[PDB]
């Protein structure tokens, strides 16, 4: 036998050759994109085989072997139905419906306490979803660049957990949800912030990474980690946002003062500087789709579901899904995890970071929010992704009622 | 082909024919007890058989058949290494040593209001099971109860009637004092103030006789028939002992918390009846396996709870099963568990198992320690967490796999 | 000289013998009333005088010794000017555009949780005065009885601390104000109700009084107590009131559960009892009449001004007086100890009981209450009185802007 | 008659002439100091006669009129007994027990959290009355200088209320007591700071004074108000500890950062340099003299004793004193007002500021504070001050058991 002749023979179907096209297209009907950064190979060695080859465009046993041999791992995953959704097309099929759902819900209210986010339009909206096996779907507005936001304290929660451990982040901030009006209070009873998924416990958090070294460093430092996180997709940084965040920051500057009276910081913090380092952790920008292979590899164990590359130690990974799970939707986490129960964290700029453990991760994104400050339709694209498929954290996998799985076949 | 003769052949060794014992012994092995309901027929038809012919007893092909026909695919999926846990007794010798090394924590108080007896319980959405330690003796489920009956409610009301008088969050640290959130409902489940409303909502009508009955009923059904009783005792003692509780009553009452014709009174009275119902390790660690199998029953099958009973459970035991130290159970140990002032840790592996941890000394948040300590150790060895990975979970043990 | 000579001089205006009811006259313009129990046998000499002498109706000054001789001393200080309100006359018809204003101030809602709160009209509106020298003024319905409610809460927070004293009491119950939003909690951190004022302290104040006797006693020692500090007048008992208060009081039942698990009462205490006595003590009846002497023998240091009698210990007076000046109005007590600095205690029917310290004691009456269960008559009363005269607290009594000191002439 | 020749009589007793410095000592026997600004042309007079007639030093009844006859009026009503308390040499003595009472607790913890304050020793101890008639009187440590600290906020938040109104300052900051743990939030319900005794309310009411006008003039606004409140004594400033208290105000700073973008200040408010004036403020300086002077402007309806200068409006005065009542002694205030029923304000210097209203002003500074911030001996001294005086504010004034009352004779 061989692996790649067995593949061979699968898309064959019969035929002598496989024309170049019709790989190219069952492929894409897994959900990978050609882009992949694990198929550069395949894709490479087929670029150049119809350079050499304008007599084509067709692959015999011989030729298709040539490309698909330094991926052929990953291909027949693919091709054997062996991805955690195995049939994507029904999927994504299904996300667009809910895509389509909550784009007719008008509701809600842009961000507008600074010019660089009433600038966007409350027509956006944008869903990308990334399987913990790398397959993608998009719909709607997804690459549009927008600001992490409040989205960005998991992802920087995770970074200190991985670089320090979890003993040591949390001897400087707590791991539990505050109460539903202990959400006014900067710190608990250990004079500790409550989580890191609060702007005090955030900033908390921001004050643990890369210590001694200065600002542009720790920044370039998050935005590597955000790199690998992303796949190396769009991960950038909006000035503009930067510029307001610090000239309208002073409930976080009542907070580095507050947390700097009670000792919150690791010794040797520079409070101000931490507020414009945090400052600058918020303008980070993303796309839906970027900031879906973040989701992704949260959701895949701390791997980068579209590289393979580990990203983060489990244990940060786990902390930052524990704490999505009950912190993560501002005033909205009780009810979310109750009738959501996926991990998530939400931004002001519109953005809902949404992992769905051991599947896949998605990023949706719409500006106009709702009184807790959460996007309206992200919000109910989430209660409707969760009514249509058994995702939720205690739905069971083996009697689930109605709910479509999309982990299964037949 | 045929599935009874397959089944034959991988228990035959190629030899002509099977002593019984071997087949018993084969099948405790994979983790199911010979008393399973759901092997009845099957241990009926081996019962007439180990009659007819003592100078065997060996079962040929065709009597091997005799049996294990009603039974074959339960048997099959058992024999051909199916079950949720497929190297089941490797897992309970880890089981044992969990519960070796939660033995050496002696500290705590028992609940005043024994500390050497110390139990286990395990059974899987299968049916395989396990105990260690005490778990034949009966306790109260006393607040391992609550989920249970919120399951109840919400199975016989749906969940937004039941929520239209209990909340569904936790209500934090230092507002564990308060009865009531900001609408005037008990902030979940979980707390006494929600448990009390609950109890409320379960069988309006009746007297509360027939409530206890229907309640007891239920309960029978999510342990699969296995002990489930009533401390008069306790019940005794709960209710000449619980001035809180019948001020929480009487708040709820005039803050008009309870259905429309509720005798608030008597609530309280089948409420401590609720949390006088005894249990056993291995009968309520069914009951958790209940909860942790989207509410049909291992050991017999049965559809028990609706999915969305069982999905609310489970999200309220996340966040407000283990009193204040629910935050920190739900961070570090990341399952969903409840526990009890008897000692019972009532805990749920979804899609995994149930448990029911029982040791009296409780530490002073009110959570047995013995139990608090073998569940960190649990997590700790495997990758049951909660937000564990399944694919990428560095040294932890995952014992789904082979 | 003769202290009823020269009282007599002063009366008798040159002529030779005074009519008697110019006698009466001069005496009521001072503000006691003829019934002044510290002036019966004066009265009881004169009634007699007007019987074996019809022959009159005047008094010689060898007569007007004979009827004023035993109450003589009481009678020069009122005629000589010397009450602690001088002009009374005056200061009643201060009073009177004070209630007249208050009259017109229409709104709030009767309390309706009993139907015995409901039935009381919502025009109904009664202010009475009695000055810590016994001078009585009264102007609309204040001969209507009405529930003292939580107006007993001072009075039997004061028989508690004269009885068993300051440190006693204060183990049981705090000596503070809760906070804005800790009035919902039952407990401060010490695991005491925070003050006497609250349903859960009054409760526990409830449970110290007259410990190991029965409730018929315990409820008969306190009516002996409200009956002094009334003067004798009008103190009653609304049985429909206690019943609905018993059969509708899920709240108290709830703090009483509540405090018997935090053993926050005195060993050996049957808390639903103690529920029972305190349903009693906020059924017993005033008038603003009787209770304004009540708030006048706490203006007056526990002496009863009618009758002269020590009914409170001063610390007793003290220690009542200083929680009503700071938890006496519910949620609008900071705002009253801002704005009127007046010890005052308000209750659902209406009643607000109020000390002038050393000056005079009121009891405003009008049943609607604004939402924070204040009289709104008498919200709107204690402000203009303040407004007008300077009784608060912390008004100087030398600089006092244009404000009104009837303590002056 | 006349005025002046009576006086002589009085203090010639009988004899021909008085020596000058048995005038003196006469004087002083009031509890006048002869440095009274009130008595300066009699000084004045008193000193060009001391070079005229060395052959002396005695005033006949014609010189002895041209020195007193200015300050006459004061002069007979502080020798014919006529000033709040009569008695002054005997109620020193008591004082003087108080303060050596107070001296033998020695507990307490020095602040320590800027080196200025550490500096002090934990024996320094004064206590320092005025009267609201300008007798005085002092024992231990009372000329050294410390500062205000938060004894300040009530002062700034008299000029505040006296600049401009209650009703305006109070749309800034709350009147009452925040509860003993809401005592860590920084605003009310109404997104206000609960109270101006508090730091936050004390930040707020900074912000009020003098708008539109520098920091550097606003100071000396205060500083001339301050002036005139103490009759022009010991007023001063000690930029050390403002530059300790500005470095080290990371709490104060995340209050001043959380009120602006709650917008607690008023339009055109630059936060940043309210906290700078704010600083300054609490390191204004005083002696227990002159802040004892202070605090008898605020016993004295606003007019300061020792000047007769109207200083400050009685709604400021009866507001400060309404507010220090319940908060100013942090979370002993509950506690102080009930037990010591007076008016009173800490500061961490170890100063308490001490109101007894229409009878005396006093300032006690001790350094070493207890747990709760408030100086061992100056807490001390209080307590004491009213189990032995009727001086608690519902003590009765007639009627008050075997306490001491200065002010009879
Ligand atoms: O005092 C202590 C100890 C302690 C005291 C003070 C400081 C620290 C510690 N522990 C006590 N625990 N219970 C008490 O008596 C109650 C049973 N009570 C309920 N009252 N109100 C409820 N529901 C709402 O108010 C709605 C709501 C409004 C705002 C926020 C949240 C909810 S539930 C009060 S005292
Ligand atoms: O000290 C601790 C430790 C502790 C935690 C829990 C229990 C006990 C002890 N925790 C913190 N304490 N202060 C903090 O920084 C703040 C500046 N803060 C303000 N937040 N909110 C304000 N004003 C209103 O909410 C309106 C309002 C609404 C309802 C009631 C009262 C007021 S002012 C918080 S964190």
């Amino acid at each position: 036998p061989s692996l790649e002749d067995l593949l061979f023979y699968t898309i064959a179907e019969g035929q002598e050759k496989i024309p170049v096209h019709k790989f190219i297209t069952a492929l894409k009907s897994t959900g990978l994109r050609t882009s992949d950064p694990r198929l550069k190979e395949c894709m490479d060695m087929l670029r150049l085989t119809l350079q050499t080859t304008s007599d084509g465009v067709m692959l015999d046993k011989d030729l298709f072997k040539k490309c698909v041999q330094s991926n052929i791992v990953l291909l027949t995953q693919a091709f054997r139905r062996k991805f955690v959704i195995p049939d994507f097309m029904s999927f994504t099929s299904h996300i667009d419906e809910l895509y389509e759902s909550a784009k007719k819900q008008s509701g809600g209210k842009v961000a507008d306490y600074i010019p660089q986010l009433a600038k966007f339009s409350p027509d956006l909206w944008g869903v990308s979803v990334c399987t913990v096996d790398g397959q993608r779907h998009s719909t709607g507005d997804t690459k549009v660049p927008f600001c992490l936001q409040s989205c960005v304290k998991p992802l920087k929660y995770a970074i200190a957990v991985n670089d320090l451990g979890t003993e040591y982040v949390h001897r400087y901030v707590g791991k539990e949800p505050s109460g539903l009006r202990f959400n006014k209070l900067f710190l608990n009873e250990d004079d500790k912030p409550h989580n890191p998924m609060v702007n005090a416990g955030a900033i908390v958090v921001t004050s643990l990474i890369k210590q001694g070294v200065n600002n542009a460093e720790k920044f370039d430092y998050v935005m590597q980690f955000l790199n690998k996180m992303a796949g190396n997709e769009y991960v950038g940084f909006s000035n503009a946002t930067f510029q307001s965040e610090r000239e309208s920051g002073d409930r976080n500057f009542a907070i580095g003062y507050y947390l700097k009276e009670k000792k919150c910081f690791p010794e040797g913090t520079d409070m101000v500087g931490i507020l414009d380092f945090y400052f600058q952790l918020c303008s980070i920008e993303v796309t839906c789709e970027s900031a879906s292979v973040m989701a992704a590899t949260l959701a895949n164990g701390g791997f980068c579901p579209i590289t393979g590359e580990r990203v983060l130690s489990p244990e940060a990974v786990r902390n930052t899904l524990s704490l999505m799970h009950s912190c993560g939707m501002y005033d909205f986490s009780g009810q979310f995890a109750f009738h959501v129960g996926l991990p998530a964290k939400s931004g002001v700029a519109g953005g809902i970071l949404l992992v769905v453990p051991n599947v896949m991760g998605m990023m949706c994104w719409s500006p106009p929010l709702d009184k807790m400050g959460n996007s309206v339709k992200g919000i109910h694209f989430c209660h409707d992704l969760v009514s249509l498929c058994n995702f939720h954290n205690y739905d069971n996998l083996r009697h689930f009622a109605k709910k479509l799985d999309p982990r299964r076949e037949g």
